[PDB]
């Protein structure tokens, strides 16, 4: 595990979280408790989820100075977050769980999150349409949340010293911006098209038609018909997957759903 040892970046994350004594924070991973202490100072309460019992001495040391720290000993991927009552998430995330844990937190919901990722992963999270780093991850995150990189974090900020950079990412869920029609369908649609990101949306939808529960022939015929409901839809399915904006992919999947169910 790479522990955050540079207090300038702890200060930064804490600051980025815009904490008041009315916020309850969820922290993923205890570490040395350096981030934990700053959270307890500035928030009403902090839940820490830690899988390793060998770090208890830090927990018991902190519990002796602060009465507003509750430690949940377990695996952050397994804990039912619906049973906890918190509005914010601030953590130096264990880089192996970065993807599933993002989508679990976003699913559960929160006012704001401030999270440490590996730099390359953060780049994909914030990437603009039409770039090399734009992919399923970009769309899956942005369609649900406003994301930005707050700071680039050097290997020197951690101990032991990593091979690569990390990044502080600020996440602000915005459900009303894009309005997804059916979450399960939208997920299948993204998986399908980003399996062929440099093809047209329509050629992508055909090659991986399995994902939307069709064979290649039904889908080919489905797309010919869908095409004929308006010219906007014609221009979108003929464009390369990685060139559609999040707004276009959400808008396109919403209509392809309504087309399919009314069929
Ligand atoms: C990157 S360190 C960050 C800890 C601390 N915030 C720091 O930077 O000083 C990862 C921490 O999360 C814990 N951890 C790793 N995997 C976990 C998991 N699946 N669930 C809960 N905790 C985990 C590790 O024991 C370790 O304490």
């Amino acid at each position: 595990q790479c522990f955050l040892i540079d207090k300038n970046f702890v200060n930064k994350a804490v600051e980025s979280a815009n904490l008041t004594k009315d916020d309850v924070v969820l922290e993923i991973g205890l570490g040395k408790g350096i981030l934990t202490e700053e959270l307890a100072k500035n928030a009403k309460k902090v839940y820490v989820i830690e899988i390793d019992k060998s770090l208890e001495p830090y927990a018991n040391k902190l519990k002796e100075l602060y009465n507003n720290i509750e430690i949940i000993w377990g695996d952050a991927l397994k804990v039912d977050l619906n049973k906890l009552d918190f509005n914010k998430v601030v953590a130096n995330l264990p880089y192996q769980i970065s993807s599933p844990i993002t989508f679990k937190l976003i699913k559960r919901g929160f006012d704001l999150a401030v999270l440490m990722y590996q730099y390359e992963f953060a780049k994909r999270m914030v990437a603009a349409a039409g770039t090399k780093d734009y992919g399923r991850l970009s769309v899956a995150v942005q369609s649900r949340a406003d994301v930005e990189i707050v700071a680039k974090v050097p290997p020197s900020a951690f101990y032991p010293k990593p091979k690569v950079y990390s990044a502080i990412v600020k996440i602000k869920p915005n459900k009303g911006k894009y309005h997804i029609e059916n979450e399960n369908f939208f997920d299948d649609f993204l998986r399908a098209i980003f399996q062929h990101r440099n093809k047209s949306v329509r050629k992508a939808l055909i090659d991986s038609s399995k994902e939307l529960n069709y064979n290649k022939d039904e889908m080919k015929k489905i797309l010919e018909d869908f095409l004929n409901t308006n010219s906007e839809i014609k221009n979108l399915i003929n464009e390369k997957v990685f060139k559609l904006s999040v707004k276009d992919i959400v808008n396109l999947s919403n209509e392809f759903y309504r087309f399919l169910q009314n069929r």
